């Protein structure tokens, strides 16, 4: 009970703050995370024994890929940590608990490519889920993991706190799904606009918990430029794989996917940032105003990209 886990003064700090990048040191990770937990939740909400070997379990299911990796579901985590620990206020004991497991398992055993590719490939998962393939595939990767003998962090939850704590965590983890989010987003911007928006309406929350994982899992964007610029080289180094078996299958890929235009990255990014990243983290500091400081590394981005289309880098 009385083990509270300590990071070094360094990360003791800077875990607070939303551009916080978690390190190369592997075996750090899981402390990290408990770390978050037991501040944004408390000690009291999982066993220790249960949440370390959940951890450990969760780990083992992420694969070894570029970017849809152990490490990204950590980084989700911490972001939505920071706005978690930004928002005390206005979340719910098994908001916390959900959000910060939702996270974590957001991408469990990603092969690193999209929903669109597993259909062109005919694979089984696109058979069972027609939609959000791989998010559906996400979740169901996250029960079978609680289910595992001595797994089940939610133990002590009622029948109707743990159905509802599974429930946050599915829609969260559908979230995920990008061709979600531009709806998502639209119905939010205008349920802002025609003040409608109510957080004690249930699908509202819904929306704005969905919000909040796009911009958990956009979150390269937030950071250092030079955590930005290198984490775009293991975006790529998937997309252009996938690509190349777009090729394989007799399909020219779109030029996200094509190596061969690598000259184009940076026009790519400013679409991204505009069509995606901007109006994502925009939404979210009206809904959410201690967020600001996500929109304002997104936009120091966009124009770090813009500096880079100039010839200035
Ligand atoms: C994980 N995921 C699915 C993301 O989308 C994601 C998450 N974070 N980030 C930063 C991205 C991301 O890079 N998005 C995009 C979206 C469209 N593009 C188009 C091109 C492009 C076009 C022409 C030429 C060369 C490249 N490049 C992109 C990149
Ligand atoms: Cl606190
Ligand atoms: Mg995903
Ligand atoms: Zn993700």
């Amino acid at each position: 009970g009385l083990m509270q886990f300590t990071l070094p003064v360094r990360l003791c700090k800077e875990i607070e703050l939303f551009h916080f990048d978690i390190g190369p040191f592997e075996n750090m990770w899981p402390g990290i995370f408990v770390y978050m937990v037991h501040r944004s939740c408390g000690t009291s909400c999982f066993e220790l024994e249960k949440l370390c070997r959940f951890i450990m379990s969760v780990k083992k299911n992420y694969r070894r890929v570029p970017y849809h990796n152990w490490k990204h579901a950590v980084t989700v985590a911490h972001c939505m940590y920071a706005i978690l620990q930004n928002n005390h206020t206005l979340f719910t004991d098994l908001e916390r608990k959900g959000l910060l497991i939702a996270c974590l398992c957001h991408d469990l055993d990603h092969r690193g490519f999209s929903n669109s590719y597993l259909q062109k490939f005919d694979h089984p998962l696109a058979a069972l889920y027609s939609t959000s393939t791989m998010e559906q595939h996400h979740f169901s990767q996250t029960v079978s993991i609680l289910q595992l003998e001595g797994h089940n962090i939610f133990s002590t939850l009622s029948s109707s706190e743990y159905e509802q704590v599974l429930e946050i965590i599915r829609k969260a983890i559908i979230a995920t799904d990008l061709a979600l989010y531009f709806g998502n987003r639209k119905q939010l911007e205008e349920m802002y606009q025609t003040g409608s928006l109510n957080l004690n309406n249930q699908s509202h929350r819904d929306r704005v918990i969905g919000l909040m994982m796009t911009a958990c899992d956009l979150c390269s964007v937030t950071k250092l430029w030079p955590v930005t610029k290198l984490t775009a080289n293991d975006i790529y180094a998937e997309f252009w794989a996938e690509g190349d078996e777009m090729k394989k299958l007799g399909i020219q890929p779109i030029p996200m996917m094509d190596r061969d235009k690598k000259d184009e990255v940076p026009q790519g990014q400013l679409g991204f940032y505009n069509a995606v990243a901007i109006p994502c983290y925009t939404t979210l500091t009206q809904i959410l105003p201690p967020t600001e400081p996500l929109l304002k590394a997104c936009r120091d981005n966009l124009s770090q990209w813009e500096k880079v289309i100039r010839g200035e880098e």
